[PDB]
């Protein structure tokens, strides 16, 4: 109950809360993100952190009907990964600064953009 409100209200990411169909459709992108790399340690504390939050609320079947967005796709069976827009999405994360999830939030997003350097805001309002 305790790390549960505090990770709920570090991972806002909108302003109606953690149950609306906005933030539910902008935390898909990060759990997809997550899984759809290399198993990092910081990596995975947000995913098994998001997949806590959404068994409490009683959004676990919302959890694993998770996969990537219409809005980074090209084609709907040829899966492509729009990776410009997807940088775009990262770095326009609102991340907040309350302890101790703005630290691993900003790791993860460093190293997230690392990361597919490495292989190499409108999106909440659209999902």
């Amino acid at each position: 109950e305790r790390e549960t409100k505090i990770f709920e209200e570090a991972f806002t990411f909108s302003e109606n809360g953690f149950i609306s169909p906005e933030n539910l459709g902008c935390l898909e992108a990060v759990v997809s993100l997550i899984k759809l790399l290399k198993t990092n340690e910081w990596s995975t504390v947000i995913d098994k952190c998001i997949h806590i939050c959404l068994i409490k609320n009683g959004m676990d079947h919302m959890y694993h009907s998770f996969d990537v967005p219409k809005c980074f796709m090209g084609n709907p069976i040829t899966r492509d990964i729009n990776w410009v827009m997807f940088r775009e999405f990262i770095n326009s994360l609102p991340g907040t600064d309350i302890p101790p999830w703005n630290v691993m939030t900003e790791n993860f997003k460093k190293k997230c953009i690392a990361l597919i350097n490495s292989k190499f805001s409108e999106f909440t309002k659209l999902m």
